[PDB]
């Protein structure tokens, strides 16, 4: 598992579940590929995104989709969605954890790099 | 003025200065077109973007250059940017702050929204 | 002026307003000894709560009671206060600016530290 | 496990490891009584810290030492310890998952509160 999201919910202090999350890696053209898409589980985490084959060096695009998320729970949230854009490496993997904590008018994310 | 644009250093406790932040708009469309762009002052902020009259309803994206700031404290960060997108002025006219703290390997961006 | 502390609320996109502010330092002698309090105006600032004489080198604690923030919003927080502990003027006398972004399960504080 | 502390590191995009946890609950007399402590691990968790009997409703803190975390790092730190200070229940555990986000001039402090 070299990329997995896990996103956080600040309102609640909970997983933010069902989440949906896209993921993209930049094409020659500097275009945005969906690459990836998953719904973060009941834990607030989305796993098996891709693989270490798959999972090539590149500029990859996270996007949250925390506006129907809050959405979701009746709260105005101030952002479309969280985008994270990162290259992935040098120098190789490394599995990416990309932790998105979330508020309606405000979010971090942060990149957890191990190995 | 109804955009400004704040970033913080979370590593050193300082404002992120000569940070550029790229505004662009949604078209039509559906693409992004330029909207402004500038850097962050010594303070860290980025005033003057736009104007309350330019500043239209719409779905905005405010893309900071988080990777140039880092890379040129010798520091290689994780992010690309600290891209925030959001849809501005839909109830009437509003400040926008949009305020970046900034770590190489996280950002956290807040929107502080008032009226007018 | 040494020392400002500013509240946001991340769930708003606002100043977190009326936030009451207790600063403390640490005595000679390990206990917090009440330095200073106030609360937070409309635009989230805490302004006045010393002066660059009386903020003297020390170790200062900063508690804000999100606490009652959140609860006059009907919300039951997780957090009784976010509090910042910090040295302060160990190399010099120094501007603080302590932010605080209030989450009712989550904060996050900053220190933006400038010379003078 | 009622009690868990995550800590990330967000100037190296890891899990803050050995960093120095106490925890603290409130005396009758409003003094904080140390309760348990450890230091993160790896994967800059720390687990059993308590357990469900002893974890009984209260105020805890949780002071987390990021001060000798960023000066193992050589990195000056702003803050002397990230302190999480908190209610345990009403109404029931729940398991606290209090997470932070290290950076040397700003942490952030989340509470996952499941079940």
């Amino acid at each position: 598992c070299p990329l997995m999201v896990k996103v956080l919910d600040a309102v609640r202090g909970s997983p933010a579940i069902n989440v949906a999350v896209h993921v993209f890696r930049k094409a020659a053209d500097d275009t945005w590929e969906p690459f990836a898409s998953g719904k973060t589980s009941e834990s607030g985490e989305l796993h098996g995104l891709t693989t270490e084959e798959e999972f090539v060096e590149g500029i990859y695009k996270v996007e949250i989709d925390t506006k129907s998320y809050w959405k979701a729970l009746g709260i105005s949230p101030f952002h479309e969605h969280a985008e994270v854009v990162f290259t992935a490496n040098d120098s190789g993997p490394r599995r990416y954890t990309i932790a998105a904590l979330l508020s309606p008018y405000s979010y971090s994310t942060t990149a957890v790099v191990t190995n």
